[PDB]
């Protein structure tokens, strides 16, 4: 009845994201394709069963919601809310439709994205295309192994699919993105035990600082978010690693999903606004935020409906 | 909650499908086995796991049901029902056991069937044996990718399963087979587009070919039902590629499962009868079948208690 | 609604057992260490996604559950009860606290092993350690496969979880370790017939051998039990192989889960002391049980609660 | 500096033997087929780089020999010598062109296998066709490792491929070929004990017997044969397994290759003639060779030359 | 001599990396040429056995008169631009090539940041690729693109400089080119049409018949022979790339030869043409846009120097 | 030419090393198992082709050779030389045989070394056995890659085949066996740039330490080493680690081949000694030698001809 897209699967060692604006007078073609995107997964995907491990994420804007479908809205979309902190700054950058590919290889990401791309062609405008890697034991370009405290079972389906508080839209999910650059020549000015400092975590074996020595400016402690009772805000995260050598490009493509924006809002106002105990948090001294953006993910048959 | 056979799991590498007649006496070694058949599949696919794979569906015919058991018989069980087209014809040819054997390897395949045929020796004659291989892509003979369109997930349930309308073979299924030999001389004439329009989707890249261009008599048209409520009609299909190049032997092992056989009869008689926008299926043209048969597959605790 | 830890899930190449008891004073460094159990699982094996499989099952003693804990205590959960047998004898050694450690390469286990040791240094006294490896085609010691009759699926959550018989520790488990020695010089004088005379299996193949021909006291005779109600009593065994082969050490590692201690003791009287027609299970006529300890192993979230 | 076909490559997972006979009229077509079937290979296999591991080894028979090529024959080239002893035989049956088709997945074997056999429609006929696959750790049908005893390194290089004794054909080898079916019956009446003593080693541990406990009349006995320069003579073994269930075919395809065939001639005279010492091979009591034939196969630049 | 490992297969990720030496970067350079090889094992030690981690560097004329003072390699020269009635081989600025290979792009990006980190200051990039593997070995036309690569000791005397040149024995002579498609035009072709192109079966991968093959197919104009009457071989590495936001589908052209005279003789054919052919129809969907000779020493040559 | 045993073959996950003292009398018996450790390895290790690879690497010590062998002796054959440093000492223990035992999974190993071991039982006394495994991304128990200088190709048969030197035992090598126990809790008091300080390399990356900032006393400074006529003189190493957590044991087996001994002694010297930059190996401040001997590894004709 309410069948989620896949959300809440794990990562994989190839990813494509891609996101797109819709040209006036492309709305009719989306919609065609929005219909069709199940199928063209599974005329990519079956080619790799059993070990392909393909899916497609399909996200929608909040102004491009209003552009498509008339009735309700999801009741938690809205345009990213840009942050101007004291330091750090979290940009709003254009996006309609987001794609989240992923794969156990590039290929099968690369042929479902040319296929979605075909069918939008002369309808909409590419805003950011990135294709990302699995770097080592599941780290990031920052050298730490990076998605360790993801929910995962019935944990991750109440953090991340809606349910009865937005019943029209049961089984959907909220994706916000965003693209960051890192100062790796800075970063790797710190000697490892700063770093540590900075994330919260011990580099080589990814073991959590203890409470009395984790700086209240890390990344763990400022995204470690406790709910009315007393019970962690989670969110599912499926970063992925990026880059361009010549270019000095070495990213982590941001992208989280949960059952309510308020959540991963809530951790982005502590990183860049800072709380009292904490000016900002210090990951953003060696990551730039270059995009953002939030989406919609509705229910798969959502999609087929139309 | 009743015990399935493993009716929903996907496609393997390997295959062995053996259907078999039970010689005049030989009721109570059949029964005998049936009640041994899941000890034997796991006595060898032990052997193999993780990876392994090892399954064995079994389903038994309609005269044989008579044969074997008093008391209730599944609703939908009867014979094949041969169906004698104009040109083409779904030919009815004997079986009133099927063993459905899968595994990632042939050997474990070869192993089960060799034990159970070893126990069914001198009460059974061997009507048909098909030795299955995936060939590159999930292709078929014909060079198609074949199978994209199955249900999964609670899709596949609902499609597969009897449930509460026969609630005593709750758990069952139903599992049609045919043997297709393929023409491959005169399909390899065609032009891939000629191929394309017999089949309904393009040739490498497995999209579908959009309304507007697929023929009515394409594959995909004719295979495609809608139920009474508008609702799609769904089966599943572990089809596989056998042959033997020797004797020009290409083809096309089709089984299907269902809830109900008229799910799949309707689509057999779409396909040699004909509709009124099509003669036939242009895939008959290169496609004959050879064999018939129509099982049904009890829930696994129904063997196991008799 | 309560989230069991990882006793049901299958073998894997690679196992370390670990048992401790707890000295005098170490009960806060071991209730802090078993709240963090599940973050150090997650620390460790997030690095080796998705092919590590890497799970560590904590189990607790029935002395040691009234020094950690106060309110209601498990109901099945006792000391080990030594039998002595005519012959053969089924000993109680000390402990309290079980480690089962799983992942398909032995560096997972041996880095997660090497933190929880770290964080219980001072307060826990080693008692046995063993490093299991898979044997070929899941065989043990003395060459037979080995596992072949677990249950799975919903047989397995049935007869290996607790529920509402217990209801404040539904979710959790039992089990009963003990190491076993084998004597391979005496097992391999026999010949393959005898061997499989006293194991109740086809050696090679692992077929069971038929009612007819498989003896009293064979291990797989004795270890078939059912309950008053007629129905097959079940365990889930994640039995490993171990050794050193300057030692002559060649060794069965015995681990059975189950809802209820009463169903492996039922087992174990029968090998132990036998039945009317067995004196004892001709297996311990070629094994000695050097270790014998019974833990149960709580709900994930009871560990975490704390 | 003559190329070799691939006759010193392992054994594989998946193989194709096809032995046919040129019809009247078909040598130009046959011809062209010869100069090609590298190219063939090549391909089907590139699509399978870097584990497809598909190879065709090409075998030409005496009287075909001389209907294709003019000027000078290789000198070990005749006809199979059909040898009929007092109680087994070694029949003769026709074949003038063998293909020995091998790779990691049968799917490569059969899509070359097609290619090679769409090339020479209507100027041959198959005499046999069989699909061999791989049985669990290397095992034949008798379930004995079969092959452990096959040269490596420099050692096969002296065996199998001609050298300056016929230097115009040098790279070349020659190929005996002979499909058995085993009466598995019989031999699973045999206790492994006495199976051991028909072979010469261990069954599960593939060990030879020690020379003191070793029958004269057993297979790895009569199967060692030293030259008059006390040097052990040895060939190269690619046999499979194949077989078909419910007919009862449980079969070794029997492939070697020496570099001349007087090697495998003697070893098949001790087999089926005996010596002093022992009446047969004893593993002809349960083995029936229903093929036999004998090729050459010439270095790859000989098929490309023409 | 020991050569780079230019005569490797292709794997399924590859990063290409092309610099200029800024003027006064040429120590850094040569100090960072001693070092490529220690870097190579630094990071591809840790991913064996299956990482196939490997680095062939290139040098350029110009930048060879700039860093060495002593002989030149005979066949050293900038690549040479082909202005052709239609179509153009342009020549473009690079001194350096890190041609990178491996099972993963991750050991890719590690050496590269390593390599790129020392030469920081000394080098402005000029292009940078990250070429994938496109499912059974296709290019992004849809063709199995390598069928005809030499293998063993014919890649070796069609790749490695020898007696010609004897102070660079073990080296040899890399062209690469990239190449954007116009996959919109390609796809308007028919199948048929697009094998006339190439010159080979688009499914199968199988040579048209020299009968069918047109002179202006990609494969006619590709294959030489020299005055002896052997053909003329090169080793090729290309490897797919692209971006689908900007409809960027390429292949990145890399192919080794023991002397630029062959592969500059297939240059010169496929966009000059010959007495048949007026260029090479593959350049009718294919537009290179950078052009570079390098020469790629002996390995002993680049650890030898200063 | 002399055919080596597998010295030069790579680094596998999983070892077995056992050092055996022969007893008073079981000198025939040894004799007798040397000449059939061969096929021994054969007989277990085909079980598992492709990807098994398992070989044995079998040495005599230096009091064992002049018991076992009569004539000629290898020209640096004695007993290892302990040293005895103003701090750190390498101490000689009791080792006749070496078996050196490689496979990708340790049951191969282990059923190997249990039928060495059973032929050997009553002859020999066992001295030390050590299970190795893989860790990591190749790493050793202080958490750096170990192997990464390890020569190859051409450069490795130089560094570690007896040749022309030692003419009547060409292809020979020599080992030397050290077991290391670590300093787990002195070396994690260290900074990680500490410990790179005491290795030589960056500790994440493998990447070698500048040589202006490399210290003279760390352990790749003094392990380093040019003979007289300027040529650096290397080994070969397959160190593996090993542990037990419950014993705080962490170590490092040690296992280094080379054509001479004098090259490892000099290396060894230079540790423990020191030079006249440095007092010893800092590496050795966490490092404690327990074992120490030193073995001929024969060519494997040698063995075979006994
Ligand atoms: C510059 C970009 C980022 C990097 C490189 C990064 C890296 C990391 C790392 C290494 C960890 C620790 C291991 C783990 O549990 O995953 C972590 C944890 C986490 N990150 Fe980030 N992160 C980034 C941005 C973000 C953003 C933008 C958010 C939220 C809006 C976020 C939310 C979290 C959360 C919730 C956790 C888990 C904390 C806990 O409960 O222990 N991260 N991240
Ligand atoms: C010496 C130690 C042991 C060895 C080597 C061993 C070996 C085996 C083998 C080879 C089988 C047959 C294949 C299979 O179904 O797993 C088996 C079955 C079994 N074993 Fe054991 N076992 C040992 C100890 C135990 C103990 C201590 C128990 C219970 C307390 C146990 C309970 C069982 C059960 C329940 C079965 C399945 C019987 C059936 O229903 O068919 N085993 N064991
Ligand atoms: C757009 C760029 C190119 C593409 C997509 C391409 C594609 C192909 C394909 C599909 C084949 C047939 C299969 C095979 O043998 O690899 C082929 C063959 C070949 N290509 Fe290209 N190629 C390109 C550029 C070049 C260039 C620039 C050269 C030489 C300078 C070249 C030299 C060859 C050679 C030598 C063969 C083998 C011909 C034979 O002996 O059968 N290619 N290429
Ligand atoms: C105590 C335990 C030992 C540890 C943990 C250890 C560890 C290491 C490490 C981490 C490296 C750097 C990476 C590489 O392998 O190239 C290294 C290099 C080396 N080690 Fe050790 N080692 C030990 C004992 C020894 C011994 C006893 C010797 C010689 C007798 C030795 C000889 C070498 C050599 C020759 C190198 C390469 C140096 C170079 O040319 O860069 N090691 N070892």
């Amino acid at each position: 009845e309410p069948e989620p897209q896949m959300v809440l699967s794990p990562l994989t060692s190839a990813a494509i994201f891609l996101v797109v604006t819709i040209d006036s007078g492309g709305e009719d073609t989306v919609r065609d394709l929005l219909s069709d995107v199940a199928s063209l997964e599974r005329a990519v995907g079956f080619r790799a069963q059993p070990d392909g491990r393909l899916s497609c994420v399909t996200g929608i804007g909040s102004e491009a919601w209003d552009r498509l479908f008339s009735g309700a809205r999801p009741a938690g979309l809205h345009p990213f809310r840009e942050l101007d902190g004291p330091v750090h700054r979290a940009v709003a950058t254009p996006g309609d439709l987001l794609f989240h590919i992923r794969a156990s290889r590039l290929d099968l990401c690369f042929a479902l994205a040319t296929e979605i791309m075909g069918r939008l062609r002369g309808a909409v405008t590419p805003q950011d295309e990135v294709h990302g890697f699995k770097y080592f034991d599941e780290r990031d370009m920052l050298g730490f192994v990076d998605g360790t405290e993801n929910p995962t079972g019935a944990a991750a389906r109440r953090a991340v699919l809606v349910g009865a508080e937005d019943p029209a839209f049961a089984g959907g999910s909220y994706a916000v993105v965003q693209k960051y650059l890192h100062d790796i020549d800075a970063w790797e000015g710190l000697s490892v035990e700063a770093q540590e400092r900075v994330i919260g975590r011990r580099k080589m074996t990814d073991v959590e600082l203890s409470d009395d020595v984790k700086p209240a400016d890390s990344h763990v402690a400022l995204t470690s978010v406790t709910g009315p009772d007393g019970s962690d805000l989670e969110i599912l995260r499926d970063n992925m690693p990026f880059g361009s050598v010549g270019r000095e490009e070495f990213g982590t493509y941001f992208i989280g999903y949960a059952r309510t924006p308020e959540v991963t809002e809530t951790m982005l106002e502590r990183m860049f606004l800072g709380t009292a105990s904490a000016p900002h948090d210090r990951i953003l001294d060696f990551s730039t935020a270059v995009t953002g953006s939030l989406f919609f993910t509705p229910a798969a048959d959502f999609l087929e409906d139309l």
